[PDB]
């Protein structure tokens, strides 16, 4: 009851912890970071503060302890907090979330990833517009109505909001993602029903990134009319496809539908266009769609497969969906981008397919096409086996089961890193139809209907494995099968050693509309935190990782 400054003032700034209660400030300093310090833990982070200035990743949980009400607490706080020694920019992602309302604290974390690449805040950038949620709107609005209308309608100590802008004014990628992030935010309709405040908010995010962008030279007043540029075309794409499904028939009639309205460029503006951003990777310039390769995919919300024209002479497959939230799937493509990007930092090429996923509005939005892939199901149903499926396209006389060497490994690999992947983020849903191959080795999930332990069925099996990936490997008993074991823990044990930065990313999705998060937010991160298995050493990690996948593909055979 009485407050941690009161029953420790500044005057024993020379604690030092005996063995025992370093090895206890061992362990509460390397808690996942949503794990609830008990009193007398949070007691003993206080006690020790200025012995753990010395320890970066120990900031995180001192704050965390301070009376924020206490002026005369906040004010030792601060202090501490100056003299810390800076925590890591993944690190200082936590201090954006909702367990921090401290301006000082929120602007330091900002001051930290200041000292991030580009490259890194892409990677963070979905996380950092939910961050937002948590910022001062009166500070927002300050900085200075349908969202869709604002870059299409030009008139005639840093907080997130203002560093997210000024990022964004440098660099074309970060404004093309901040853009259509932002968007997605303004068009939620449950925001704006449940919290219109935070629907003003995003509103106002827009407005100023739209005047940045028209105060700058003339490159960055170029950016404004390509980002412009992209939502009318989008817009247009949404007319075009309330066309095509307005239209009764059958997929031929809807397909000439699509086709005749791609092919009227004065009417639409679809085929022919100067070069845009593909709001999917804007890395890639497009020149318009083919009209006559577009179709509507073969599923229920019939998608159309449309072809870009890219600036090298290129074709860009994509799916764009009307009727559909694909935030979902957005999030676990950014997480599977990341994992991805961890793996490699680490030496770890698993040949995985991060494909890009972009909503451009809660009803609407693509996905990139992997072209030459198809599903296992077709695969088994064409040649029987992904044996015959690498012998027919990939052979090799002096090469395991005669295929490619080169292909059974990026088999193995991707198997593994899917394999591992799906079990941390709990995929559920899986069959022979959401499983993709190429003819390069590739394997691949898709559609992310079912993440965090939901499945259609009560009690799924916790490793997504079947039959046909073993037999693809040569069964049990190949040099396949061990190295698929092997790269499954060592894939493992390289991602437990960033679960502080990916349990930091899903605990800034906490208040995101993902179905699957909005169902339990406040059991989200445990789900995820629960697989890393964090309370095994990574000895042990590697010992549980071959059980599952023993336990797992025993029961198949
Ligand atoms: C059998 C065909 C043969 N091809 C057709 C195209 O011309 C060349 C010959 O091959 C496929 C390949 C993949 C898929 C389908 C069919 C069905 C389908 C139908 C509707 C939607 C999806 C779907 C949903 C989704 O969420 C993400 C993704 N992909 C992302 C990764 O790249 C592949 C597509 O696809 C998919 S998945």
């Amino acid at each position: 009851k009485l407050a941690r400054s009161l029953r420790s003032g500044p005057s024993d700034h020379d604690l030092k912890p005996n063995a025992a209660t370093r090895d206890q400030l061992n362990i509460i300093v390397s808690y996942p970071p949503t794990k609830q310090l008990t009193y007398e833990e949070q007691d003993l982070v206080w006690k020790f503060r200025y012995y753990l200035t010395n320890q970066e990743k120990a900031l995180t949980k001192f704050l965390k302890c301070v009376n924020w009400d206490l002026p005369q607490e906040a004010k030792q706080a601060l202090e501490l907090l100056g003299k810390w020694k800076p925590m890591d920019v993944e690190d200082s992602l936590e201090l954006l979330s909702s367990h921090y309302t401290n301006p000082t604290v929120r602007r330091y974390a900002v001051a930290r990833l200041r000292q991030a690449d580009d490259e890194d805040l892409l990677m963070y950038l979905l996380q950092l517009v939910q961050a937002l949620k948590y910022e001062n709107f009166d500070d927002i609005k300050n900085g200075l109505i349908d969202s869709s209308q604002i870059i299409t309608s030009p008139l005639p100590e840093q907080d997130l909001c203002t560093f997210l802008i000024s990022r964004a004014c440098k660099n074309s990628t970060l404004a093309n993602y901040l853009y259509w992030y932002v968007i997605v935010e303004c068009e939620d309709q449950d925001t704006q029903q449940r919290d219109p405040k935070t629907h003003e908010m995003y509103l106002n995010v827009m407005r100023r990134f739209s005047q940045a962008l028209l105060k700058g030279d003339k490159s960055v007043r170029v950016m404004r009319s390509l980002l412009a540029a992209q939502q009318t075309f989008v817009d247009r794409l949404v007319h075009l496809m309330k066309a095509v499904q307005r239209e009764s028939g059958n997929r031929k009639k809807k397909n000439e539908r699509l086709q005749a309205l791609l092919g009227d460029n004065e009417k639409m503006n679809l085929s022919d266009v100067e070069l845009i951003p593909l709001p999917l990777e804007p890395q890639v310039k497009i020149r318009g769609i083919i009209p006559e390769t577009a179709t509507l995919a073969k599923s229920a919300n019939m998608p159309a497969q449309l072809f870009f024209k890219t600036e090298d002479g290129g074709k860009y497959p994509v799916l764009f969906k009307h009727g559909d939230d694909l935030r979902q799937d957005q999030l676990i493509l950014q997480i599977i981008s990341l994992m991805d990007k961890l793996l490699r930092k680490e030496n770890l090429d698993l040949k995985l397919t991060p494909y890009k996923v972009l909503a451009t509005s809660t009803k609407h939005g693509f996905l990139q096409w992997i072209q030459g892939s198809v599903p296992v199901a077709e695969v088994l149903d064409t040649e029987g086996s992904i044996q015959n499926f690498f012998r027919k396209y990939a052979p090799s006389e002096n090469g395991p089961n005669g295929i490619s060497a080169e292909v059974m490994d990026t088999y193995v690999k991707s198997c593994a890193g899917y394999c591992v992947i799906t079990y941390i983020l709990g995929v559920g849903d899986r069959h022979l139809d959401n499983l993709l191959l190429t003819k390069t080795g590739k394997l691949f999930h898709i559609d992310f209907g079912y993440i965090l332990g939901r499945d259609p069925k009560p009690l799924p099996p916790p490793m997504k494995l079947n039959k046909e990936m073993v037999e693809g490997m040569g069964g049990t008993q190949s040099e396949q099968y061990q190295e698929f074991r092997k790269q499954c823990y060592t894939a493992f044990l390289h991602l437990r050693r960033y679960s502080n930065l990916i349990l930091n990313l899903f605990s800034l999705m906490v208040d995101a509309n993902i179905p699957d998060i909005a169902l339990e937010p406040d059991k989200t991160v445990k789900k995820v935190q629960d697989k890393f298995r964090l309370d095994l050493s990574d000895e042990e990690a590697v010992h549980y990782m071959q059980s599952l996948i023993d336990e797992s593909v025993h029961a198949l055979f």
